[PDB]
């Protein structure tokens, strides 16, 4: 039937999706671990140049990575310890620089210092992302998600905190 | 040593593999994705139409993926928020058609309202399923578990939930 | 340009390097599950023999996979419920028989019998491992983390445990 070319360039489209799956993969693990690590200059990395502005009254208008991650510095602060866990990801990609991520979130947050001060948040929620391959490599191009639940509550004063990466 | 006829067959029978790897965890994905957002009729599409049936007296006998949606959303009520939370999968692929994976299991549920008002189980398990393939797409052909843990407790009521996509 | 046989040299490459990352997740798969499970026999077979000892004043220096395990076991007795949950896995392969892999920890640890009867402890950790390839088979060689966070606390008794795969 095929000829040996067709076969060879059938395997070269079909290894090049699983290496970008692969490769998005780890993006978005890139994306956690500098998120709840506070390595904000290395969180940037992770987001593309053109990152969707997502339209509303009242939100920002982010102009580039860099603006973005200023932002979640903000949301994001020293007293807070986040966790914030992807599992079960759906990766779709959609063209050559073009794909489509669903995850499955579970985060919890607590407060240590400051107004919320032995506050605890925990939830879930179901993300969906757009990636875009620029040079090479990928980049969160946009990213949104509808949440499962989520929930705040005062922790016990005597839960005894024996390590905080940032302290 | 090999012609490039076998070295191609090789990579053929490989990439099949992968392929048929990551599609069985997209397929697990979807299933805790839908399972948890209660979107039952989405759900039934990732069921075997030959979904085996676990013998054993005073069991029920399912005749179909919409037979076990029915039981699921009888036993998934829209009172109860749950996450199902898959992790580090085991895929193996058996033959062309068939195969077998391991998922660790965390879940956690909060009934909200009715007889459990308050009420929360957490616990964790090792789940062995068995696939099958018809028509290019894999199905969930059998799902069982062993139980690390699982407990049940009275939450806090001053409990703050903020969001719940059931209601 | 290329020739087929380039083209397929580099495919196999590729497809060497995707059979080599899935390996390696299902063999921290298998770690986390047979930790979990107590399976001290069946841990021992993902640890290389060759499995780094960290020096330092104070510090054990394991000659074996099976002196690891019996630390393990030490550490993790029948009274104590772990799980120890793997997400977002960056696995790089490093060459031929060498890899390495970040992977995001979430633990939660339950006492339910002897001196710390009743004593949770949960936590995050960002693990980043070695792994070493001999005879066609990934082993860990290394495994180091940074603690997100830990902490511990007295659980509520009335929580009622069901179910305890160490019972
Ligand atoms: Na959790
Ligand atoms: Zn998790």
């Amino acid at each position: 039937g095929m000829t040996l070319e067709a076969r060879i360039e059938a395997l070269e489209k079909e290894i090049q999706r699983l290496n970008d799956i692969e490769a998005i993969k780890q993006l978005k693990a890139k994306y956690f671990r500098c998120l709840d690590g506070k390595l904000w200059d290395e969180l940037e990395t992770t987001l593309s140049p053109n990152i969707e502005t997502s339209y509303s009254d009242g939100k920002l208008v982010f102009h580039s990575p860099k603006e973005v991650t200023e932002y979640l510095a903000a949301a994001m602060p020293k007293e807070e310890i986040s966790m914030h866990m992807g599992h079960t990801p759906e990766i779709t990609i959609d063209s050559e620089n073009t794909a489509t991520g669903r995850w499955y979130l579970e985060d919890n947050l607590i407060f240590t210092d400051g107004k919320y001060k032995n506050v605890g948040i925990n939830g879930g929620a179901f993300y969906t992302d757009k990636y875009e391959k620029i040079d090479g490599q990928w980049y969160i191009k946009e990213t949104g998600y509808v949440r499962i639940f989520e929930e705040h509550f005062m922790r016990d004063p005597k839960i005894h905190i024996t390590s905080n990466m940032h302290k």
